[PDB]
């Protein structure tokens, strides 16, 4: 008759969002319209909307004059406490004695703005897309392996005018509602948040900061730092970030468990 | 008079492929070249090697029928006792005490090709394009942080001839020079491997073997893992496989120290 918590559960995990007693039949029907998702998918497009999102935001960031950088996910210790992250600290994944799996792109970022200083015209226009990882308590709105996106601009231009309008311009291309808010931390400053409701997509700073000595930045700047499974779960309307995942359970947000 | 061994290697990390007394002069050159090169890549097209290698067979997959996977990195300890790796043992990066950053992408392909056999027609063709991690001592050839392909193919037209056809076809698309040898492992058999020279390309298998039955596999099957590093490597004419790594020293083989 009624169904069961579990049973409930079960038919949650093979629910899709566009979606609209016995359990078995119902099991059964669900079972069957995900087999055919997947199959859809195998026949026509072939991509995984993980890697699809990252090659549309590689578009969009290049086509507005960023460098594309691929640096270490494996990252020195010691850019954690130049990161001012001392006792965020509890939450890195330590490797080694001297590495961790970085849980943020700033470190590396700040270095290739040094660098490309050096080099390159004025702003200096640079993203990354790519893991990260935390420590997370949370399972609705955390994953413990995420991907990041960090774009920034440093020297001319660096206002916050500009940094609200590229974020407005780049998730109006995507296509998500969203509304930019006042917050702070204890890295930065002083950010704006980007919100979803009451989920966060992004922070974003206004440079300069007193953290910029340390890493050789003495330009104005600006930036902001996106999860991209958070925007897929925002874009496709599932209720669990893990759907939105590198994951072994869920592809395209369709459970592999059939 | 003579350079020192020391200017040497100042220069030669200066130094690009196709680049053709005093020391100052020659490193003051070699600078002008550098700053113009990365110059040109932030004026025109500002993709980055290893992504754009990556979305550049990503493409070369998904058309030719390959279903684009996007699975975990951070991988539990016990996939590394299942795929047959007891006292490559001593080159995996532990992180807590039940995951370990994945050395290869066997492990989740072989999970994924199960549990596709329930929903997608015969033959299930995949792939993962992601980094992997392996402690080294060997600096050339070698990373601890790389980037694999794999692909594979299961059920029907598993043959060797039809795995050194792929081969064929994806090299000649990359434009890379290989030979197909015998070779074996513990892991797997029996490969074959391809080889630029000395350098090892790829491994490859021709299924079944028993290592499936651990994985619940038991159909025939046909795949190979790439390391992008090394074939931008061979692409690029690098001497040392560090200018084409996730790298905070070099950009699409030029030095950030300039
Ligand atoms: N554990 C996580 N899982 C998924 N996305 C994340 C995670 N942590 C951070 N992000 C994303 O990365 C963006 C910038 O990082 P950051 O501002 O450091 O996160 P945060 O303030 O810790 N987010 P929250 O923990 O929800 O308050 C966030 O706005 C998220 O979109
Ligand atoms: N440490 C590394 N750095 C860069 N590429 C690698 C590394 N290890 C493996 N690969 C690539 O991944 C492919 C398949 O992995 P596998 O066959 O396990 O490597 P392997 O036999 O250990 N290579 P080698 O150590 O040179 O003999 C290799 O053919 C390489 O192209
Ligand atoms: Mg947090
Ligand atoms: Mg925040
Ligand atoms: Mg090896
Ligand atoms: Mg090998």
């Amino acid at each position: 008759p009624a169904l069961t918590k579990s049973q409930t559960d079960r038919l949650e995990v093979l629910l899709n969002p566009k979606d609209e007693k016995p359990f078995r039949e119902l099991e059964s029907e669900l079972l069957s319209r995900r087999k055919k998702d997947l199959q859809q998918i195998y026949a026509e497009e072939r991509e995984n909307y993980l890697g699809k999102l990252e090659r549309e935001i590689t578009r969009f960031f290049v086509d507005r004059g960023f460098l594309e950088i691929k640096s270490p996910i494996l990252i020195p210790l010691e850019y954690i406490e130049r990161m001012g992250i001392d006792n965020l600290s509890k939450q890195i994944f330590r490797v080694d004695k001297n590495f961790c799996l970085r849980p943020m792109l700033a470190p590396n970022l700040y270095n290739y703005l040094r660098k490309l200083d050096r080099a390159l015209p004025d702003p200096i226009k640079i993203f990354e897309i790519g893991p990260c990882y935390r420590k997370e308590s949370d399972g609705k709105e955390h994953l413990e392996e995420f991907t990041m996106l960090n774009f920034c601009q440093m020297g001319s231009g660096c206002t916050r005018e500009n940094l609200e309008s590229i974020i407005t311009d780049f998730l109006n291309h995507l296509g998500i509602d969203f509304k930019i808010v006042g917050d702070s931390c204890m890295v930065y400053g002083d950010t704006l948040d980007v919100m979803h409701g009451d989920l966060e997509l992004s922070s974003a700073v206004v440079g300069p900061i007193p953290l910029d000595r340390e890493w050789g930045i003495d330009k104005p700047w600006i930036g902001a730092g996106f999860g991209l499974e958070r925007l897929l779960k925002v874009k496709h309307d599932f209720k669990n970030i893990k759907r939105a995942a590198r994951s072994e359970s869920y592809y395209n947000g369709i459970s592999t468990n059939l």
